[PDB]
C-alpha cells in the first residue's frame, strides 16, 4: 500500500535479506533487475526450474530462516515497465551513480521511493542530482545495512546465510517528516532490528558503520598488504598485529576520522554520532566489566587519550565472542576470525580488488572531495586515501598496467562531489 | 672464592644452580633438604649412587650435565663449620625460617649466603636473623634466572631446564661486593645476563611478579577460578571473560607501580619503568604496538596513557607475535596458560597453588613494611582485601577441619618490624 510493488535492484546477499523482510510484511508484486554476468544467469536458470530465495539464519538467528517468491527477475532493463512503486538499491554504494543512471526512467514514473540500504554521507544527494527532472520518487538513506548475510554458495545464488542482526540502524528522506520511514521501521522490525527515524538523510547518513570501522582499518599499510598478495596468509579482518590490522596507530586513525567526519555533519546541519556507544549499543555490545556504561555515555566528553584506548578495548575485547557459551577448558567463540578476501583475476585475465577495500575507498574518496565545498581539509581522510593510493600503485607497477583492471587506477571524484554539493544548495 | 658450597633447598633450582657452579669451579659441594618424602627418596637415590643431573631442552642442549653431590642434610644442627657459601634454593617465604634454624655460632666460615629468589626486604630480613658478630655477605637476585622442574620424582634428582632469562639482577649488603662478581660469572654460564645493582632493595625491586601477579591473579575473576573444583579453569593471560585481564587489572597494576616504586625510593632503590621492565626483561612486542618512544618515556607518561599503553601490551602478547604463522595467518597461542587450582594434598586437605599463595604473602609482607615508612598502599591493601575474603569464604564453604594452615591467615607485621629495624642499624 505504501510499498506497492516493490523492486529490489542488485539480487545479491542483502536483497535475499530484504526480500525475506518484505515478504512478511507484504509488498505485492516483488521483483529484481540485476545487470547481465554469470551471477545474472545463474538466478534466471535457479527461477527457471522453481527456486526461490532463501534465507537461513546461523546459529542465535536462525529464528529468522525463512523463504521468499520472487515475481518476476530481470537482467535486461528494456523489458521494465511502469509497474513499480518502490525501488529498493541493493547495489554497492559505490555503484549507486552508476546505477541510477542506467535505470530506464522514461519507464518507471510511478516510481514513488526509492531506499539506499547502505548510505553514506552525500549519498541521498548524489542520487537526487541523477534522478531526470520533475521526479516524484523520495529518496530514502538506511545508516547501515542492518545484518552480516552471504550467499554461501555461488553456484546457488538464491540461498544466503545472515549470522549477525544489528540492534539498530537510522533511517532519514529526502521529504521532510516522511512517512515511509514508518513503514520500513516496520519491514526491518521483522528481523528484530530496531529502525530510529532522523530529520534529514545526512543524519542518518553519518551513522554508517563502515565509513567509520573500514576505512581506518582497512584503508591502512597491513590490510592492503594482505589484500594484494597472492601468496602467503590472507589474515583476518578484525584480528590484532600481526595476525590483523587493528593497532594502537589504526585506532587514532580511527579517532582523527570521527572527528573530521562529525565536523562535517556539523556543516551540513546533522547531529554527529558517540562513536563508541554507537558500536557497543547499535551494533555488538561487551560486558561492563570491559566497557562501562559511565566510559560508554561519557566517551564524547572523554579526552583524546581516553577516547583511544575505550575503542582499543572495544575491539580487544571482541576477538572472541563474550556472550557466546564458554567451552570445557573456558574458551569463547573467535568472533574475529574472518579472513580478508585478496585481489583475484576475473573472466578477461585481470587483477580486480575485493569490494573491502575497494568501496570503502571510493566512498571516502566522494566524502573528501564533499567537504572540500565545506572548506574541510579533512587531513586524516586523505592520509588514508594516501595509503590505499600507494598501495594500490604500487601492486600496479609490480603486476603491470596490462594485467590490471582500470577501477585499479586513479578517480577523480570532484565531478560528483560538486553534484552533490549543488543538490544541497538547491 | 666460592669455596665449599651448601645448597639449602634441593630442588629444581639447586640442580641448574649446581651444575653452573660446577661448570665455573667450586670446592665440595653439599646440600640441606629438610624431612619429609623429597628427602626420602633423594637418600635413597643417592645410596644407589645417583648424582645431581641437569637436562636442557632443545636450544639449551648444551646445559646437560651432571654434578656428585658430596654431602646431603636433613638436619641443620648436623652442619660442620666446612661451608665458605650458602645458597637459598626454597621458597622465599621460607627464607627467614631457614635462617633461623641454623646453627651460625658454629657456622663461623659462611662467608655469603646468596637470596635466589629476593622479594622487597628479604635481604634485611635475613640479616636481622644473624648474629650480632656474624660477618656473612648477603646476596639478592631479582628473581631465579630460569625454568626448571624435576620430571618425576621417582628420580628426584633429575631436573629439566626448558627456558632461562635474558636478565636478572644482584645486589649485596656489602657495598661494592665482591662475591657479586664472582655469582655474576657462574651464573651468566647458563646464558643470563646478571646486572649488578648498588643495593639489595634495587635487585629486590625488580621481580616481575611483584608487579604483575599482585594485579592479575589477587582479583576476583582469578581467584573465583583458583578455588574452584569445577568448570573450567579458565586462563591466567587472556582477556575478560577468558581471563582476568580487564581495564580494571590494569588500573590496579599501574597503581601498584606506583605504590611500590615510592616504597623503594623511601628504601634507597631507583624504581623502574614498568612497560620497560616487561618488554625488555619479559618478553617483547612489535614497535607496530608499543613503539620504542612510547616505552621508553612510559615513567613520565600520564596515567591514561600508561594504562592504555599496558593494556595493549599484554593485548599484543594474547597469541606470539614472533611465532612463525600458520597457513591462515594465525600466531600461537601463548596465553592459554590454564589456571592452577585448589587441590587436596596426602592428608586430604586442600592447599593453593604457589600462584597466588606466594605473592599474597610477598604483598602481605610488603604492605607491612611500607607502613613503616609511613605509605599506606591502598591498592596493594586492595588485593590483599580480595583474596582473603576469597580464600575465607572457600574455608567456610569447605571447613577449616579440610583446609591445610597455609589456607588460615597469616600476621606480617613481626617480620615487617625486623626488616625496619635492620634497616635503621
Ligand atoms: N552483505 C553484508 O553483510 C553487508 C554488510 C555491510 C555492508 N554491505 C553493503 O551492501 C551492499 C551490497 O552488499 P551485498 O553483500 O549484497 O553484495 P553482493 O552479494 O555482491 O550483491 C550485489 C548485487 O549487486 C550486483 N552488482 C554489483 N556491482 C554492481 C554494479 N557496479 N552495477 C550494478 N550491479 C552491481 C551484483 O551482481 P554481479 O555480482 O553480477 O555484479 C549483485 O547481484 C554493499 O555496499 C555492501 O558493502 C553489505
Ligand atoms: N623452578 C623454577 O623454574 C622457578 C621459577 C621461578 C621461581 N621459582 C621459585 O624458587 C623457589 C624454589 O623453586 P623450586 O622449583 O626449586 O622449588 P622445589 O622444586 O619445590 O624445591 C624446593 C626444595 O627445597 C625443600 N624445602 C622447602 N622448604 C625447605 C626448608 N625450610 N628447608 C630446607 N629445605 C626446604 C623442598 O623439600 P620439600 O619438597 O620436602 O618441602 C625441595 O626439595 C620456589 O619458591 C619457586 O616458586 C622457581
Amino acid at each position: 500500500e505504501s510499498l506497492g510493488n516493490v523492486l529490489l535492484v542488485g539480487l545479491g546477499a542483502v536483497a535475499i535479506q530484504v526480500a525475506l523482510d518484505l515478504r512478511r510484511h507484504g509488498a505485492g508484486r516483488l521483483g529484481a533487475l540485476n545487470h547481465p554476468g554469470r551471477r545474472s544467469q545463474r538466478i534466471a536458470e535457479a527461477l527457471a526450474r522453481g527456486a526461490c530465495l532463501q534465507l537461513e539464519g546461523q546459529g542465535q538467528h536462525r529464528w529468522l530462516s525463512g523463504n521468499a517468491a520472487l515475481d518476476v527477475f530481470h537482467q535486461d532493463p528494456a523489458e521494465l515497465r511502469d509497474d513499480w512503486q518502490t525501488l529498493v538499491l541493493c547495489v554497492p554504494a559505490d555503484s549507486y551513480l552508476d546505477v541510477v543512471r542506467g535505470l530506464p526512467w522514461e519507464r518507471l514514473g510511478g516510481v514513488r521511493t526509492l531506499l539506499l540500504v547502505s548510505a553514506f554521507i552525500g549519498a541521498n544527494l548524489l542520487v537526487r542530482s541523477a534522478l531526470p527532472a520533475g521526479c516524484q520518487a523520495t529518496v530514502l538513506s538506511l545508516s547501515s545495512y542492518y545484518a552480516a548475510t552471504k550467499v554461501i554458495d555461488e553456484t546457488q545464488p538464491l540461498r544466503a546465510l545472515t549470522k549477525a542482526v544489528k540492534r539498530r540502524v537510522y533511517l532519514g528522506s529526502s521529504r521532510p517528516d516522511c512517512p515511509a520511514r514508518e513503514t520500513w521501521r516496520r519491514v526491518l522490525a521483522g528481523s528484530g532490528v530496531e529502525v530510529v527515524p532522523l530529520a534529514t538523510p545526512e543524519a542518518a547518513e553519518g551513522r554508517n558503520v563502515t565509513t567509520y570501522v573500514h576505512s581506518p582499518f582497512f584503508l591502512g599499510e597491513f590490510a592492503l598488504a594482505r589484500i594484494l598478495s597472492e601468496q602467503g596468509p590472507p589474515g583476518f579482518m578484525y584480528k590484532l598485529y600481526p595476525e590483523g590490522p587493528i593497532t594502537p596507530g589504526a585506532i587514532g586513525a580511527m579517532r582523527r576520522l570521527w572527528c573530521e567526519l562529525s565536523e562535517l555533519l556539523r556543516r551540513m546541519g546533522a547531529e554527529p554520532l558517540n562513536l563508541l556507544r554507537f558500536l557497543n549499543d547499535d551494533n555488538y555490545p561487551v560486558h561492563e566489566t570491559m566497557l562501562p556504561r559511565a566510559s560508554i555515555d561519557g566517551f564524547a566528553e572523554a579526552g583524546a587519550e581516553r577516547q583511544e584506548y575505550l575503542l582499543f578495548v572495544r575491539y580487544a575485547a571482541l576477538l572472541v565472542d563474550p556472550f557466546s557459551p564458554a567451552d570445557e577448558q573456558g574458551r569463547h567463540f573467535d568472533f574475529s576470525a574472518v579472513p580478508f578476501r585478496r585481489v583475484s583475476r576475473d573472466e578477461d585475465g585481470l587483477w580486480r580488488l575485493p569490494r573491502v577495500p575497494l568501496e570503502d575507498y571510493r566512498k571516502l574518496a566522494l566524502i573528501v572531495a564533499l567537504a572540500a565545498h565545506f572548506d574541510l581539509a579533512m587531513p586524516q581522510a586523505r592520509s588514508l586515501l594516501a595509503s590505499y593510493e600507494n598501495a594500490v600503485s604500487r601492486f600496479i607497477d609490480c603486476q603491470g598496467a596490462s594485467q590490471c583492471h582500470p577501477s585499479l587506477y586513479p578517480i577523480d571524484s570532484r565531478p560528483a562531489a560538486d553534484a552533490i554539493y549543488r543538490q544541497w544548495c538547491s
